[PDB]
């Protein structure tokens, strides 16, 4: 194996490759969302603004993962990755129920790495995922959800999404 | 008793010492608001900053009542602080009811120290009761009114509420 | 269940309401120490700044403890606090004695509550214990282990009361 | 009658004229406090400073009743002021407790020209005992309790004298 590699199970280096592909597709679901709140018959900046940024976080925790592999000394294998599960994602309140259950997939995905890591008693692994991952993984579903209450007390619809998108921009 | 002490009623004394309860209670309800408002199915955050900040300056008002009570050679009895009345506090208006409630209540109460102070001849204590609570009780009071009859206006649900928070944060 | 929750079980949601409480009380007991030496009989005002920095930062213990609750979707229950275990709390040797005694009761609740949350299989929890309450806990511990064992060397009593009490301020 | 008289009471003018000679007398006593502690064979460098600042805040006092008096229209009329009767004030400890003494008097007297005052239905006066004059004395009086606490704690001979000195330099 590597010279570097100790302590490292594959299986935790096959959940390590499944992870970089969910992120890389969270950040490419972002991407597909950004854009299409720019569309000139949705207009909603705050909202593009607001997914950019998230599909900037996404691909920076995928590089994270990726550069974690390399550090510990398995091998990086890339696969495609997924169209987003829409074209078209409704209104600002649907765009952020679908956010919801993608960061909580994420987490559930993010937790059953933790529990192989622990299972194969890699400590590293459960640092990494702790500290990296699961900490802010809870700070987005707690954002995202407040910004749904927001939403809903606003408008959802009409002037109520107006302003609320004005508080992401 | 102690070599500092003059002109200090034991009536004035455990009058202080009640006042210290009340003003800790009060600091605790302000901050159970305060935490209320960051659930993630209320998400009012100027509601928060503003029970968050109530809940200090209570809590300041309780040190400076226990400062006194060593100046002037009184003995500072602490007792249990009760729960807060309610754990969900409801609507923004319904919380900003129950402080007006509550703010009357503490007026309440230190109109009757002060009372208790002048019928035994204390103007330090008068004084104190005067500059540093009953002007700054007024002022709250006057404050809550004014943003009862804002939010009412503006709301009290609804769109108008997720605005009028915006002018607390 | 909130939107929110994930992997949060209600037995780690209960615990952190009682954790919550333990933190008001610590910090209410050091409330007490503070302003008990700053009583015109005692005025040791270097041992009553400690305990009014150690007072603020269990009240900040407390309110993380609170935002982690809602953060998790949990619901925050407050209960009464009960009154500091003194009115008056002797030398300053013996105010340390207690304040270790208190550190030392409220890390074995943290210790308990890790034990909680590992054993729900909750690294998110385990990661805020471990990082924002053990860390500082022990850190506390043997500051007040310390301070004690300088103050028996200065004094207890007397000239090396008052000397060591100058190092706190 | 004075072109400013308006509501000021004869007896309030004459309680002023005599609490004026108060105010330079305890002046003068702090004055000779702070030159005994400056002799070669005491040298309380510290206790020095501390009662020449003492002796310059009783003249300050005089002369604000002095200045309030012709506010009010009334007639300064000043008389002998008499030299302690101790001027050999012995310890450190010994000092502090005649200044206690001395500032429970003058309160003593300051609470009697409240209560002549208040008895005229003179609020203006009431005002000034309360703010400028009462405010400051309790302050006074605890500042002084404290020092005796400290320096027992200290020494109050010896050594302990020694440093708790150098805690007023
Ligand atoms: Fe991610
Ligand atoms: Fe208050
Ligand atoms: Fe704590
Ligand atoms: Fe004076």
């Amino acid at each position: 194996a590597s010279q570097v590699r100790q302590n490292y199970h594959e299986d935790c280096e096959a959940s390590i490759n499944k992870q970089i592909n969910m992120e890389l597709y969270a950040s490419y679901v972002y991407l597909s969302m950004a854009y299409y709140f720019e569309r000139d018959d949705v207009a909603l900046p705050g909202f593009a603004k607001f997914f950019k940024e998230s599909s900037d976080e996404e691909r920076e925790h995928a590089q994270t993962f990726m550069k974690y592999q390399n550090k510990r000394g398995g091998r990086i294998v890339l696969q495609q990755i997924a169209a987003p599960s829409m074209q078209e994602w409704g209104t600002g309140l649907e765009a952020l129920q679908a956010a919801l259950d993608l960061e909580k997939q994420v987490n559930q995905s993010l937790l059953e790495l933790h529990s192989t890591a622990s299972g194969n008693n890699d400590p590293h692994l459960t640092k990494l995922l702790e500290d990296e991952y699961l900490e802010e993984q809870v700070d987005s579903i707690k954002k995202i959800g407040d910004m749904i209450t927001k939403l809903k007390r606003a408008g959802p619809r009409g002037l109520g999404e107006y302003m609320f998108d004005k508080e992401l921009n």
